[PDB]
DNA sequence: TTTAATAACCCGGTTATTTTT
DNA sequence: AAAAATAACCGGGTTATTAAA
């Protein structure tokens, strides 16, 4: 009775398009017009108070010629025992049933010949095979497919929702309360919709995602969700770049509205994971067809029960992300002295052999979507912008007058800087992880 | 120049307001009528084609009486320097200036005869002194208060800009970009701006803060905010369309606290109530913005203790002295607990959970005026007052005798293991109890 | 013979005490 | 007589080795 697929071949926006379903649908993309199109497809294909009035000459394909639409739900009917729908669509539909053991039924919309006294006409056929669909018998102006469905529309008998945008002049603790509202209840089984805020798609589950692209063709991705608070705003993007913090965060923001700043527009997002380490957030947005990218830096760690041996943290993060082994580890010696600013100079010295040693491991962490740094983001920072460095700070060293304070010298950066050095920052070789997620 | 006050009498909603209001005037509040009226308010006072058709009998206090609706706004003209607004202001007038060294300017709004044929016969009058205002003088459809002062309205010469709801049809980050553009570069400089939206806010500085109260009489708490803003705002946005707001210092009690305020008051969010993550013990930031607003401040932490750096033995007392930093008092002396090297652990930390009783006990004169004002301490942590609630219960879920040591190795992943079975009647068990007074005076119940 | 309990590191904060110049 | 590390806690996370019953 969970309904599995529609096609669509000659309607508004759409030339050959097949849906993958389910009960319980979240349609979200760029463009607002394929949205509108699809609950527009789905209100010409199951309600009657819109299939009334017909089609226009702009229901078809662009405006002119094609003049051949069909709309087909395919609905997996199946054996559900004594089931309150399915016995329901057997009790209505009765003759209709090529055979006992069918599996499956069709509901066919067909429209044809615009151009004769300027009206569209739909023809809804039933059938549980393509070929030998039986017409749906009808006296008036009722259907016996009417007796079957019923379609609620909101916008500010099985029975279908069709629900577009209500986070518009709601409070969000309400779209919180409709989120939680959509998936208790029984009363929601079947529905389409149609959203933009996060807030409504906090808890989610069994759902399928409809994205629809930006292209005139519009094709439409169909994904399961089976199983948060943080990846509910990175739902509706398909390229996420994965940092490790806001100082981060506030750098990148100022670069990138300073160099290409409708990004997110485009449909990027930086994400914050709170520390290192993605791989609780990667599956969920490999298994949803958003491309993850992620950023990191290389450590180091000292051995416990060992004086002077060192193993490989950074890169043992993304060997782990790939399911790889592990590596074996490195011998350092350091004297006593003093360990506030030297003892950080010795183990940056041995992280760039390191980082030249394993180049072509780094190679292939950069064949897939992990950027690995030399020694962290304020050294390769200094590699870019570090004549500019000097002036803000008023200081000799700049790397070590942020790595007093990480976030508050950051935003004194942040706070005097020029706009051309954003592109010194951007176009860098080494800052190759911001260029995947702008997709230029 | 900038703007000084506004003292709006007998109009549609307020009976007598004196609203001391700067420039870039942000307007919010549960009262979504008191901001569209104080924007119409704005509209009668500075704009033709509201004025041109007089008041109508619903502007009239409530419905009826009221026969004299002053709005007289003051401006107060001692900037000059670059800004030619002054020299504009005195080159219109003639002798609404009488001395050259006043530094204040009234322009007032009259009315009267109010059930004379349904017409309000709206009067303006400018001067600098408040006795003896002059009349403004007009040829025929046209004021000389009409050639100063502009006004441009959005909702979905002087420049005044009055912006109501503009996150509707707008995406979230062109909000964001539209909060830069408010408040960073000088395009807008008198606005008034209404809204419901959090992301508006992010970037706000040298701003009047205007939050619009629940009541009846439509009193407003006006509030000039200067100021990471960022780390800041970002908290804060989201807090400031609350009244109330509790101050939490970590997620595992937001993860608890959020299922019991929707067992018990699952509408609590509608009435004015609000839930604040700081991430640390450090509430002096979150304090400063939220008591001049009239936001109540409620805070809940832990009594802590810490080993001293260059003695060994004693015990700076952290759990008592963050609260006094908030109320500015001066610090305590230090304890000797006496562990020696050999005890380590659990029975370390058993050791120092008696000493925060002992410490907790002995100072409970000091805690008085704690709890008397909006800051909650502790007994030990979380975990163990929650141990004094719940406790028979916290046995059940996890099959372990001693619970409150099987949740401090997990925090989150056993704090969500423990929320995800609760009954009904355990969250009415937590919300009684006098350790959980603090969830009590956000719902005010 | 498993099993919890810290060394070590990462992403943020504070406040008093050595420390070095 | 300062100002810069450095303990030593507070809110979150992961490996790995050791002590521990
Ligand atoms: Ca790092
Ligand atoms: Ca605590």
């Amino acid at each position: 009775m969970k309904f599995s697929n529609i096609t669509i071949k000659n309607f508004r926006n759409f030339e050959k398009v097949n849906i993958n379903l389910d009960n319980k649908n979240v349609i979200f993309g760029m463009n607002d017009i394929g949205k509108t199109n699809f609950l527009y497809a789905l209100r010409f294909l199951l309600d009657k108070e819109i299939r009334k009035f017909g089609f226009n000459k702009s229901d078809y394909h662009k405006h002119d010629t094609s003049k051949k639409i069909e709309i087909i739900l395919t609905l997996d009917l199946s054996n559900y025992e004594k089931d309150e729908d399915t016995k329901k669509l057997i009790s209505v539909v009765k003759g209709a049933r090529t055979s006992a053991n069918a599996d499956v039924f069709y509901i066919a919309l067909e429209s044809k010949y615009d151009d004769k006294e300027l009206y569209g006409n739909i023809i809804l056929k039933w059938g549980s095979e393509l070929d030998n669909l039986i017409d749906i018998p009808g006296r008036g102006n009722i259907n016996a497919l009417d007796n079957v469905f019923k379609v609620i529309y909101i916008n500010p008998k099985i029975v279908i929702y069709l629900i577009e945008e209500p986070e518009i002049s709601l409070h969000r603790s309400m779209q919180i309360a409709l989120s939680k509202q959509l998936f208790e209840q029984s009363t929601y089984k079947y529905f389409f919709l149609s959203t933009h805020s996060p807030e409504l798609l906090y808890e989610m589950d069994n759902t399928r995602l409809i994205r629809v692209h930006s292209t005139e063709k519009v094709v439409c991705s169909s994904h399961m969700y089976n199983v948060n608070k943080a990846l509910s705003s990175a739902l509706f993007a398909e390229r996420v770049l994965l940092i490790e913090g806001p100082s981060e965060k506030i750098l990148f923001e100022k670069v990138l509205d300073e160099v290409e700043p409708e990004y997110e527009l485009n449909g990027g997002f930086l994400l914050e994971v709170g520390g290192t380490y993605f791989n609780h957030y990667v599956c969920t947005l490999n298994d949803l067809g958003i491309t993850h990218i992620i950023k990191t830096d290389n450590d180091l760690k000292s051995k416990k029960g060992k004086k002077g041996v060192y193993e490989l943290l950074g890169l043992n993060r993304c060997l782990n992300l790939l399911g790889r082994e592990n590596l074996d580890e490195i011998t350092i010696d350091i004297p006593e002295d003093i360990k506030g600013k030297k003892k950080k100079e010795r183990l940056n010295e041995r992280k760039k052999e390191i980082f030249k040693q394993y180049k072509n491991e780094v190679g292939e962490f950069l064949g897939e979507r992990i950027y690995l740094s030399e020694i962290d983001l304020e050294n390769d920072l200094y590699s870019a912008i570090g004549e500019s460095m000097k002036r803000i700070f008023e200081n000799e060293d700049p790397v070590h007058y942020l790595q007093k304070s990480k976030l508050f010298n950051m935003v004194e950066l942040v706070n005097n800087l020029s706009t051309k050095d954003c592109f010194d920052v951007f176009e860098h070789e080494k800052f190759a992880c911001l260029k995947e997620l702008v997709g230029s």
